[PDB]
């Protein structure tokens, strides 16, 4: 079939099996795509989402490792728009949506949802290690 | 240039860039290779080596995700044996050693360094956190 231009942005602090498993659904939305994922810049994660650990830098050195990575933009715009869209020549948008700042990109048909698996994060395992130290 | 199958094994708790640059290694050691992986038991693990958060399950779905990675064998033999390359046609076994129960390996010419890289673990990641929260 043709080749799909998809577009996953994150965070992407350290990288667990949630994103990957993430990451594999937006690669495989269709049979043949390219799957492009955007880092967000520091700054902007901070000011706006919360704290990372890692740098930009770590951040997509590790993406890099990922087998369904095909590109990365980084840094990546934190808002999307259809001048970016244009400019990269992206076919859909992948997310898990979680006032709606992604109704244009649902209008224009190029929303494709994703979803999160819980218990899987990096900050969930620490929480396995300490269970092995009793608080009496 | 022909196919060369490349082993390398080991027991990719909580995978991080370290093991990732390593796999990456071990799989451009020639033009062209088949990267097998290895992921020790937790029982042979624990008993030998050291404690495991991950179960077998879950370290290899994350290998899984790696670009590198061809193909997996788990659980694997915690003791490479001339038979197991034989029967699955191993050229070279990507370690990095670190009396000696590789010499074997290297009388055979089959074994092949790689390296590891220090400050990049998930643990210390966690240290990295908890530096924001002042002693006094």
């Amino acid at each position: 079939s043709k080749n799909v231009v998809i577009y996953a942005d994150g965070v992407y602090d350290m990288l667990h099996l949630g994103h990957m498993k993430q990451l594999e659904q937006a690669k495989k939305l269709f049979e043949n795509t390219t799957l492009i994922v955007g880092v967000t810049s520091d700054n902007e994660t901070k000011l706006f989402k919360g704290q990372v650990v890692q740098t930009l830098e770590e951040r997509t050195e590790t993406l890099k490792h990922i087998r369904w990575v095909d590109e990365i933009i980084s840094p990546c715009p934190w808002v999307v728009t259809p001048e970016f869209l244009e400019k990269y020549k992206i076919d859909y948008v992948a997310h898990d949506d979680i006032e709606d700042i992604y109704a244009w990109l649902k209008r224009a048909g190029k929303f494709k949802a994703t979803q999160r698996t819980e218990g899987v994060s990096t900050t969930d395992l620490i929480v396995r290690i300490l269970k092995n130290y009793e608080d009496y």
